[PDB]
Formats: C-alpha cells, structure tokens, sequence
C-alpha cells in the first residue's frame, strides 16, 4: 500500500552516444513495465513516474499515474524523443534538470499522493557542461536612446508570466511558447525555466558546453539542493568510464553510488538495488 513518486532523469547529452542510448531507451521501458506490474497487484498503492530527458536543457517530459491504460505509452514517447547521438545530442545541463523535477515534487502529483516515498534515478554518463545563470533577472529588450523609451523583459511579462503565452513587442516575437527569450532585434537572450519552487523564471544559459569548472559544478549542486529540499531521495547512477564515484557524491542522498555502470545493466541496478 505504499505510495511513491519516482522520476527519472535521463542525459541524453552527445557524450551519450547512440549505441548506449538505443540501450538505456530499451532497459528503461523495462523499468516502466515492471514498475506497472508491481502498481497493478493487489493492495498496491498510488506510483506516479515522472521521466525527463536533459541535454543542453531539459526537453520534454511527462508525469503518469501506473494505473491508467496509456501512462506506458506516455513514457515511451519520451523515450523516443531522446536524442544522445555525438552530433546532436547536446550539452550537460544538470541545473536545468534538477529544477525541472524539483518542479514536479512541488506539482499537483505529487502533493496529492500523500505519505509518500519520494525517489529520483539521475542517470548520467559524464560532469555537468551548462548551467543557468542571471535567474529572475531583468534583461533589456529594446534598448533606445536614453531611458523613457527602453523595454525590459518586466515591461513585457508583468508579475503575471504565463509559462507557454507569447509576449511581443510591437508584433515582434520577444518569450514564445517555449519560452524562449529574444531581444526586439531577434538574437536569442535566454529562457523561461523552471526555478526549482514550482515556477517558470527568466534564465540565462552559461558554460562552454563542452568542459567542466568549478562554476558549472556549484550551480549544479545549488540546483540539486532544490530537489533534495523538497524531501526527495536522489539514487546517482553513474553509466560508462568517464564518471567517478566523486563526480556523483554531491548528487547521491546516501553515498552509496554505482558507477562504470553498462548500459545492459541499468533496469537491474534500478530495480534490483
Ligand atoms: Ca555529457
Ligand atoms: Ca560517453
Ligand atoms: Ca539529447
Ligand atoms: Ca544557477
Ligand atoms: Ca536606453
Ligand atoms: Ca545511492
């Protein structure tokens, strides 16, 4: 009769690779099943899974209760949404998916599916190599001679934003749906991300996309401070041989952390452990 609410945090960034992402896509689906399984017995309680694939940013995602007749199916178009190939799989953006799940464990979902374990499987193949800076912050959107006449991003969303509104500026495109924010000549400036407290704020991305520094990693662990504040208990899975025990040990709740982890492996280390 337990209840749970279970995410998953998938990279897909190019140093996944398609080969290990073929896989991880095929042992996940394993987990989701076998998780629907144990949420179909007799006296099971309430398992709401939550999965979302990160890159550069965290893309798409989607919340199911195990119950209802699709939510396999919802998972699995996720899946197949998830791009790791060396081209075009992306950057390393750990901040933006910590605070996109700290989001869900401040949903509606999860709140409503009381006494519950709170659990979340960061599966990762290397350091984060973006982060999100400038958060909540007030960029200039049209800059004009003196200052009567500027227009900041508060002249164009208010204290109201509406995360999938469009706002524009003179019929010029400033936040669309997406969130993504331009300036009035059109250069792209930064996005409306989930802050981590349930709510969708102005951020810039930061980083080179291709390494690691001290800063990347303390706004990573900042981001990841979110999720475990919200009472949740994080299980690091560090998948391949260019992620240590160390590079997981700020984001693993109790220590104990398997890495050089194949990817044939991943649906037993998750449900055998
Ligand atoms: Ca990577
Ligand atoms: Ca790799
Ligand atoms: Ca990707
Ligand atoms: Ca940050
Ligand atoms: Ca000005
Ligand atoms: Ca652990």
């Amino acid at each position: 009769g337990q209840n749970y609410n279970i995410a998953f945090m998938v990279d897909s960034s190019g140093s996944i690779g398609s080969s290990a992402m073929n896989t991880i896509k095929s042992q996940l689906a394993q987990v989701f099943s076998s998780l629907k399984a144990s949420a179909g017995t007799d006296g099971a309680g309430t398992v709401n899974i939550f999965l979302v694939d990160f890159d550069t940013l965290a893309n798409k995602s989607v919340s199911v209760n195990l119950k209802d007749s699709n939510a396999l199916s919802q998972l699995q178009a996720i899946l197949d949404s998830m791009d790791g190939s060396t081209n075009s799989g992306g950057g390393t953006n750990y901040e933006d998916v910590f605070k996109t799940t700290a989001n869900w464990f401040n949903s509606s979902t999860v709140q409503g599916n009381t006494n519950a374990k709170n659990l979340t499987y960061f599966i990762t193949d290397g350091q984060p190599t973006f982060y999100l800076e400038n958060e909540g912050s007030d960029p200039m959107i049209r800059d004009r001679s003196g200052t009567v006449n500027d227009v900041y991003l508060s002249n164009v969303i208010g204290t109201s934003y509406t995360y999938g509104q469009t706002y524009s500026v003179n019929g010029r495109t400033v936040v669309n749906g997406n969130g993504v924010v331009y300036d009035y000549n059109g250069n792209q400036i930064g996005y409306m991300r989930p802050d981590g407290a349930g709510r969708y704020v102005y951020a810039t991305l930061a980083g080179t996309g291709n390494s690691t520094s001290s800063t990347t990693i303390a706004n990573s662990v900042a981001g990841f401070g979110l999720l475990t504040g919200m009472g949740v208990t994080v299980e690091a899975i560090g998948l391949g041989a260019n992620i240590s025990y160390n590079d997981l040990k700020s984001y693993d709740s109790d220590g104990v952390i398997m890495t050089g982890v194949n990817a044939s492996d991943l649906a037993n280390a998750i449900l055998g452990t």
